[PDB]
């Protein structure tokens, strides 16, 4: 007698749940024609990468502002289907920027301190999205 079919996943890992956390700017590729336009769409937010519970492996949180008690654009790590590290023609191809393609056809352009932080992040996310098991 049992229910769930999850399995026995026990790891004595001696590491921290939070993979990576930092305060960087984020933006979504869209019309954004909500006015005249000008100021750098770049918005202040805090990126917090932590493992999720109740199934979900991980979940990305975009605290906007980064001082808010709760995340504004809290997206699950499951939504991410592909992370493009390329840049458009209107972008100077910053060394500290990356795109996040979710399952809802939405790209989130983020900008970290330097090419050092950026790359890292791409690893914290990709390392989770992929790591996740095939089923359940």
């Amino acid at each position: 007698g049992s229910s769930g079919s999850s399995g026995n996943l026990a790891a004595k890992v001696e590491l921290v749940d939070i993979q990576r956390e930092g305060a960087l700017r984020f933006m979504v590729a869209d019309d954004a024609a909500s006015g005249p336009g000008g100021t750098a769409q770049w918005q202040k937010c805090r990126l917090l990468l932590r493992r999720a519970v109740a199934g979900e492996r991980f979940r990305l949180e975009f605290f906007v502002p980064p001082k808010a008690s709760r995340p504004k654009v809290s997206i699950p790590l499951s939504a991410i289907i592909e992370v493009r590290t390329t840049m458009p023609l209107e972008m100077p191809e910053k060394d500290n920027t990356f795109v996040l393609k979710v399952e809802n056809g939405a790209e989130y352009i983020l900008e970290t301190i330097d090419s050092l932080q950026k790359h890292s992040w791409v690893a914290d996310i990709q390392g989770c999205v992929d790591s996740g098991p095939s089923s359940g």
